[PDB]
């Protein structure tokens, strides 16, 4: 019906449909089509070389969908069908909220970048809870079969106590997640990034971990903190210190950037919001490299930001990522980008003498 070529989607289908629809409508349609399974079932069969064991789980391949694509947990099964080794939904806030006024998402095709200022539009914990409960046992089997689920938590715009927002997310969605993400790095909620500060972070994560440890064993997720690419060296040292002090299970590195790298060409480069895609790529990779060294390679990292190829994935893995995610590449290349990243990553691992993804994790640090 629509299956299923790399060049066709990249050269013809995606540029045409982008020319027809504003970015938010395009996203909604993508979510709808994905959730109905109106995609080719990915033809790439994952080799054993791509398997990774981390965070108390087996991951059939190390390529996941980043938070923000499926904010409300509507397309999880369709995303596994697309070939992702793991799915992260969210960010989800405790109460439903509409997010920022439109327009709030912008394409920069000359930069293969996106700028967004959604501001945590979210159906809320209760809606997402029911959505996930309706397939909880199916997810238990997928997880067992190497396809884990992450749930990314945010906070409401008008909440007084941020820590109580994240605590409520742990209590409600923690029992449905293989891992939870404390998202303290959205650039689109006022004051949120200040929660990355040493004292605020320590207090917030102590409470998050207390809540998590009170869940029954079979419903007890790993806890990860998702961080910005715009941190000072001091901020990064402080995060690494808190992570090790508290026994945080992992880091997601990185969210979108509020910087605007010299050289951006897109007409919309000066829109407010987080920048994603290719201009973020090496900034994200360098942040992974730093965080890996500061945590002595002992804290699993999910690397994210501008991944659109096997080389992009492998650079992050060698810099210290155990797993990678992508989002923005999907908006330019479409669904075929997933098999593309996996096939190229496998070829490059073979070319560089690695036995598998596991041998490559942090390899640059051992040179
Ligand atoms: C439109 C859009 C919405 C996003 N929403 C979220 C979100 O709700 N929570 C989150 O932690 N990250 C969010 N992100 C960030 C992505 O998860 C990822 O960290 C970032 O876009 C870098 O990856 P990419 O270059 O592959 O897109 C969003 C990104 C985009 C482009
Ligand atoms: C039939 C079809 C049309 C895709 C919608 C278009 C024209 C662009 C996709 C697109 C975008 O153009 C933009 Cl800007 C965003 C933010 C998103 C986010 O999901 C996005 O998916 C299928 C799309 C997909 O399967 C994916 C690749 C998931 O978007
Ligand atoms: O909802 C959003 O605005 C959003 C959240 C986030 O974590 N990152 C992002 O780029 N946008």
């Amino acid at each position: 019906m629509a299956t299923g070529d790399e060049r066709f989607y990249a050269e013809h289908l995606m540029p045409t449909l982008q020319g027809l629809l504003d970015p938010e409508s395009a996203h909604r349609l993508a979510v709808r089509f994905t959730s109905l399974g109106l995609l080719p079932r990915a033809r790439f069969q994952d080799s054993d070389m791509l398997e990774v064991r981390v965070l108390g789980h087996k991951f059939r391949n190390p390529v996941g969908i980043a938070a923000g694509f499926d904010k409300h947990g509507e397309a999880v099964d369709g995303l596994y069908k697309m070939g992702f080794g793991f799915v992260e939904i969210g960010s989800v806030t405790p109460k439903p909220q509409e997010g920022n006024p439109r327009p709030r998402v912008f394409r920069l095709p000359e930069d293969q970048a996106v700028i967004n200022r959604y501001g945590f539009n979210s159906h809320g914990l209760s809606v997402v809870e029911h959505r996930l409960r309706a397939r909880q046992q199916k997810q238990a089997k997928l997880t067992e079969d190497g396809l884990p689920l992450g749930v990314n938590l945010g906070k409401n715009k008008t909440s007084v106590d941020a820590a109580e927002d994240y605590a409520e997310g742990v209590r409600v969605l923690g029992p449905l997640a293989d891992y939870l993400v404390v998202n303290v790095s959205s650039p689109n909620t006022a004051g949120l990034r200040s929660l990355q500060g040493k004292a605020e972070l320590r207090r917030l994560l102590t409470k998050v971990l207390q809540e998590r440890d009170g869940l029954r064993r079979v419903h007890r997720p790993a806890v990860l903190v998702k961080i910005a690419p715009d941190l000072t060296s001091q901020d990064k040292e402080d995060i690494a210190s808190v992570v090790k002090e508290l026994g945080i299970d992992g880091l997601i590195v990185t969210n979108t950037t509020v910087s605007r790298p010299a050289g951006l060409q897109g007409a919309l480069r000066s829109e407010t919001g987080g920048l994603s895609g290719k201009p973020l790529r090496d900034l994200s990779t360098q942040t992974i490299r730093e965080m890996y060294a500061l945590t002595q390679g002992r804290v699993p990292i999910i690397g994210v930001g501008g991944v659109s190829s096997g080389q992009d994935a492998l650079e992050k893995i060698r810099a210290g990522a155990s797993l990678v995610q992508l989002y923005t590449a999907l908006t330019f290349w479409g669904p075929p980008v997933v098999g593309k990243v996996k096939r190229e990553l496998e070829a490059l691992l073979k070319e560089q003498g690695f036995g598998g993804v596991t041998d490559a994790i942090g390899a640059d640090h051992r040179r």
